[PDB]
């Protein structure tokens, strides 16, 4: 009887934008329905003056059986209440021509090794996410430390995504 509502969640306490910046290294990843990144994604966040956060995303896309895409898309970050949770307002400079938005959610990271971040896209009537997407950055491409790994593997099972995510790539497809 684990409490799987989306509310229910904690996330980064006193979550720092500034200590937060720099490159990420997705290694792992749970899916949303429909098209979404395949490999090789790569994230650099930013902060400026005023303190908002913004970032670009770098990855490979399947679109159809027999066409690979490296997308490259530009996005900023919208402050709530919660100083983990963002509105994330995105848009492609490569490939993607429409814009899109989803919650931003960073659950937990320690700032320079590891990071979870999590998304729900639809919510259920009883509160839990039907439709969600969560990816496991890290700052070392080569792995993480053990420490990293038991609080990742813990967070993954607390946000009721156990056994769901898949490891992924990073060869250089997209530079
Ligand atoms: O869904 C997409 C792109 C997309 C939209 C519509 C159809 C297909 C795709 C996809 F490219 F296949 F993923 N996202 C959501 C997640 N988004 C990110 N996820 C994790 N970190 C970051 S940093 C950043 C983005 C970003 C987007 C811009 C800056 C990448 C773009
Ligand atoms: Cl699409
Ligand atoms: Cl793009």
């Amino acid at each position: 009887e684990r409490d799987c509502r989306v509310s229910s969640f904690r996330v980064k306490e006193n979550f720092d934008k500034a200590r937060f910046s720099g490159t990420w290294y997705a290694m792992a990843k749970k899916d949303p329905e429909g098209l979404f990144l395949q490999d090789n994604i790569v994230a650099e966040f930013s902060v400026d003056e005023t303190g908002q956060m913004s970032a670009t995303a770098k990855g490979r896309v399947r679109l159809l059986n027999n066409w690979d895409v490296c997308a490259d898309m530009v996005g900023t970050f919208t402050d709530t209440e919660d100083p983990a949770k963002f509105k994330m307002k995105y848009w492609g400079v490569a490939s993607f021509l429409q814009k899109g938005n989803d919650d931003h959610w960073i659950v937990d990271t320690d700032y320079d090794t590891y990071a979870v971040q999590y998304s729900c896209r639809l919510l259920n009537l009883d509160g839990t996410c039907a439709d969600s997407y969560s990816f496991v950055f890290s700052r070392d491409p080569n792995g993480l430390p053990p420490e990293a790994q038991k609080i990742v593997r813990q967070r993954q099972e607390e946000l009721c995504l156990a056994r769901q995510y898949r490891l992924i790539v990073h060869n250089g497809y997209c530079d």
